[PDB]
């Protein structure tokens, strides 16, 4: 892990308390704009779908990658929510119920066996089953989900491949013939002034025969700045380079 | 499959004869602007990329979905056939080198075997091995092409569900958050009036909850009109509500 103060320019202007992790070819090449912030542990939000759209496929809780989940007809928080959707939409449009009926249904023996297994966090998923990622316990760092999607990426979590391979599919955000992205973004509102909320922006990048791992988060209080866990970490990627 | 003749108003007005099946969440729902055209055979060209990558993998031939394909100092008439391709590079771009190359190492009797268990238009594959495809024996139909796009898509092709999920994933062309689109050209080269080339684009389209399967293929002797193989089925598709 080296420190680059270069790329705190991007967090300046913002007045961003951030940090961006990005790996060239695997974890043992990072470099950060923060070395401390790099590993302090953070709710994960959203990000947590990863982990818990590969459990719950390991599990059978997910019957495959073309299953469909339904829609009920009733209220939920984001009007992008009520609609059946596949795996990848949910994960692409972060519907939330979905994923808490996953992790109500994976439950707490097995939810905490994964997290073990996949080195996730501090792993303590207290707080309750269907929350404890946006409200409860559960911290992990930039590092570490750098670490965890690297594991992905080359397919080496604890879950068998062709559950690996789904998530990934799912998880792609940017096509082009020498260039794909696999990205989730992650928010878990905006706290207080004191203790602020936290906002992810995690993946790798496919770049001709090349690979970049990332890793953003920033405090945020402010809702309006939410799309900076976007803009600042593609403008450091694209004055590396990464298209 | 029925016959929708108001589809050729698209094929007139740019002068091409030309085939154009589309079908909406199986291949027992299918439409066609052209009954007989739609069963007609044409070499398959580059759409036969799909198959031979699975092929590849499936023999072990393709070491797995990181193997990168190294130039060697090939002379090559193309400057394409001088970079290092990733599997999905190497489908998406002119390598032709590299099919090829994979084609000889599969050999006869794998091929033969394994286009066999895909049902792959009329299983010719005399003409050469490493060019069977572009100009030798092999005819395909564009109804073959969605049967066959769809067995891939159901991880039903007679290959791992991995090596499947591992072409799939490498035939992203667009992404959005709700729509995800799997697609191939082909193209065998510009012929005359009486001897023209075939053009295609075989693929699907995953919309919300919905997939279509889709193939098209056109007569070409004229190299100006090779786009045409996306702009017509991208017009029929947005008349259709697809896009």
């Amino acid at each position: 892990i080296t420190e680059n103060t270069s790329w705190n320019k991007e967090f300046s202007a913002e007045a961003v308390n951030g940090v961006f992790v990005l790996c060239k070819s695997s974890s043992k090449s990072c470099a950060t704009n923060d070395l401390a912030r790099a590993s302090k542990e953070y709710l994960p939000a959203s990000t947590f779908k990863i982990p818990n759209a590969i459990i719950g496929l390991e599990t059978g809780v997910i019957k495959n990658e073309h299953q469909v989940f339904k829609w009920d007809g009733k209220p939920r928080a984001m009007k992008q929510w009520e609609r059946d959707l596949t795996l990848r939409g949910a994960i692409q449009v972060s519907a939330v119920p979905v994923f808490q009926q996953i992790a109500r249904e994976v439950g707490e023996v097995r939810m905490q066996k994964y997290l073990k297994k996949f080195s996730y966090g501090n792993q303590n998923i207290s707080g309750g089953i269907d929350k404890f990622w946006l409200e409860g316990q559960l911290r992990i760092s930039a590092v570490n989900q750098v670490e965890f999607l690297e594991s992905l990426y080359l397919n080496k979590l604890s879950a068998s491949k062709e559950n690996q391979l789904i998530v990934k599919e799912a998880l792609v955000t940017e096509a082009a013939p020498e260039y794909l992205v696999h990205s989730k973004t992650g928010f878990s509102g905006v706290g207080t002034e004191s203790n602020p909320g936290v906002a992810w922006w995690v993946g790798w990048v496919e770049k001709e025969t090349e690979v970049y791992f990332f890793a953003f988060n920033m405090d945020i209080d402010n809702e309006s700045k939410l799309p900076l866990r976007k803009s600042i970490p593609t403008k450091i990627m694209e004055s590396e380079g990464i298209i």
